[PDB]
């Protein structure tokens, strides 16, 4: 099992700049790298990473994605003067050269490959490469968009050649379109490329019609190229999370990539002079967190864009915070995506529906309280309950004598006291983050847990229950939401409940991505409460649900199943999730009925533009 995050940086890639007047390239400055690294130092993040040294990518490694003619042309640049460098740069669009830029491009490519080697050799779980020059615009025989060599396409081809990978996901969240990556893998079904980008109906750089949603890939790669064009500026956290939930994440979890590579361009963040979007840097934690269960956590975040030198640091720090397993911040104010985003999402979903069927339409952080008298090997970052306290027992006696009463079983009372202690240590302290408890009586345990959490205080509580029957929880007031996954059809009354009733694994994952997570993110709970009465998708569920409530999740398990207990504990402690690798049409109809029944209240469910009266 691999552990730790790799940070790969070198001050040498900060030693090339623009040597002439050019308002188009004035933003791409060396200080970018500096601002990032110092930021990671200030919040104590770079020190928590394994620092892998950069290297030069070799000639043949460069020839994996570029031609001999272009490589020979660039290798001649370190011998040019400023007039010659400017004349050479004039031969391409939106790029400038320097005497050190060939050296630094070899270093950026080599750092990318070092990250790939470190992640695939299980030396580290994931990693980030702070490189310069960027790469996602460069092409086989041309430099483009501040890019010399395509670092991420290098990484994909390198992984394929040196580890025999069959499926590699590339996620490009730069506001610009990785034309070079697309070009490189357009007819390659091995490498699934997703990109969102500011397009403005083709009036924005690079002004390519193939940057539209119509480009789904050519030949054998048709369906493995996904372009989401924003045609209006000012896209927010809601637009980004809707794009993730209703386009990328379902396709990615069905693709089941053996390796995730991210083009980390942070010009999609608020404040950037180039992107002009309104997405907070915190969103890049969740963008990262939602991608974690893929490829068993093997993620290679590579730097691309980002030119606001007073917010690049915040975005990079959020990405690294998420990569190290730190709790993601609570995203508030979420709602429906804007009409332009909904149009882009529905258009890409429609065009892609012939390749991904889910798009068709009808015309110490963890605390463990195991059964009294058991003993298990808790992960290095898990401990047991520290017995109880005098105040805990007094509150237990009060709750007993005042409410249920007629209860003398010391086991159920001890379970309730442990639940109270875990809540007090999760919410009213910066120590434990999440926790799991095995209980006996479902009614008493659930009532105690919920009612005590509400007075922690907890502004709101998400309640994910797996089982049948009615549990004692009120969905009338606006303080508790319930997601129940049962077997009986029940009904779809109220609007603060999501009831869901073998290919059940694909159906459950689709329901989690398209229904559960959007409503949960818009709800913004202060605590997630898991209940399971007496399956094999619970790991991804528990991992992805920790994006809510700043990670605070209390799980109650009715049944001493060591498998499920170990799975829950490892999911809470932050361990890697083994991937899964065709849902029933009745379940699809039920999911769409739930969507049509809830989306007027929970706008994150919407993946089509609403029609007025
Ligand atoms: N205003 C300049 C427009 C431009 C041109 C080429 C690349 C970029 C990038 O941000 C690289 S990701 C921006
Ligand atoms: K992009
Ligand atoms: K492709
Ligand atoms: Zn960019």
């Amino acid at each position: 099992a691999a552990s730790g995050s790799a940070l790969i940086f070198d001050e040498e890639m900060s030693r090339y700049k623009l040597l002439w007047t050019d308002p188009e390239c004035e933003i791409e400055v060396p200080e970018r790298l500096t601002v990032s690294y110092e930021a990671l130092r200030t919040h104590g993040l770079a020190q928590r990473c394994k620092a892998v040294p950069v290297r030069q990518a070799t000639e043949q490694e460069i020839l994996l994605a570029h031609s001999e003619e272009y490589l020979e042309a660039v290798k001649q640049t370190p011998g040019m003067n400023v007039e010659e460098l400017m004349a050479f740069s004039k031969k391409y669009n939106a790029v400038y050269f320097h005497q050190n830029i060939y050296h630094c491009a070899k270093l950026a490519a080599g750092a990318t490959l070092q990250l790939v080697d470190s992640v695939m050799k299980r030396e580290v779980r994931n990693g980030m490469a702070l490189v310069r020059p960027p790469g996602h615009h460069s092409q086989r025989s041309a430099a483009n968009g501040f890019c010399v060599f395509n670092n991420v396409a290098f990484a994909a081809l390198y992984a394929k050649k040196n580890y025999n990978l069959n499926r590699i996901l590339i996620v490009d969240w730069d506001v610009h379109h990785g034309q070079g990556i697309q070009y490189c893998f357009e007819e390659d079904p091995s490498v699934l490329y997703f990109s969102w980008h500011r397009y403005e109906h083709q009036s924005f750089w690079p002004n390519l019609p193939e940057s539209d949603y119509s480009s789904v890939g050519k030949g054998k790669g048709s369906g493995f190229n996904i372009n989401l064009p924003w045609n209006k500026v000012g896209m927010t956290n809601s637009d980004y999370l809707a794009a993730f939930f209703h386009v990328l994440l379902p396709v990615a979890y069905e693709f089941d990539p053996e390796l995730v590579i991210v083009s980390a361009g942070f010009d999609s963040a608020i404040g950037d002079p180039e992107g002009e979007m309104c997405a907070l840097p915190e969103i890049f934690a969740h963008l990262t967190h939602l991608l974690m269960p893929l490829a068993a956590g093997k993620m290679c975040v590579v730097l691309e864009g980002g030119y606001n030198l007073t917010s690049l640091g915040q975005s990079v720090c959020q990405t690294v915070h998420s990569l190290l397993g730190d709790p993601t911040p609570r995203i508030s104010g979420l709602g429906t995506a804007c009409d332009s985003a909904l149009e882009s999402i529905q258009n890409v979903r429609n065009v892609q529906s012939s390749y991904w069927s889910s798009f068709k339409h009808l015309a110490v952080r963890t605390v463990v309280v195991p059964p009294p008298g058991v003993e298990l090997t808790l992960p290095k970052n898990c401990q047991h309950s520290g017995d109880i306290s005098e105040s805990t027992a007094k509150e237990v006696q009060r709750i007993r004598d005042k409410h249920f009463h007629d209860l003398t079983d010391q086991n159920i009372l001890r379970s309730l006291g442990n639940i109270i202690s875990v809540l007090d240590r999760m919410m009213r302290s910066d120590e434990v983050c999440n926790g799991c408890v095995v209980v006996s009586d479902l009614s008493v345990s659930v009532q105690c847990a919920l009612q005590h959490a509400l007075t922690e205080p907890a502004e709101r509580v998400l309640v994910v229950y797996v089982g049948d029957g009615e549990l004692p929880v009120k969905t009338n007031d606006g303080k508790v939401f319930l997601v129940q996954i049962c077997t009986k059809e029940t009904e779809d009354k109220c609007v603060n409940r999501l009831t869901l009733c073998e290919s059940l694994t694909a159906g459950f994952m689709q329901a989690l991505l398209g229904l559960i997570l959007p409503v949960a993110y818009e709800f913004n709970p202060a605590l997630v409460l898991g209940i399971v009465e007496e399956m094999r998708v619970w790991g991804h569920m528990t991992c992805l649900i920790q994006g809510l409530a700043r990670g605070r999740m209390l799980t109650l398990l009715q049944g001493y199943d060591k498998d499920l207990l170990e799975l829950t504990v490892s999911a809470l402690s932050g361990a890697s999730i083994s991937p899964l690798g065709a849902p029933k049409p009745e379940d699809v109809e039920m999911m769409e009925k739930q969507r049509q029944r809830l989306q007027e209240r929970w706008g994150l469910l919407r993946c089509t533009v609403s029609e007025s009266w």
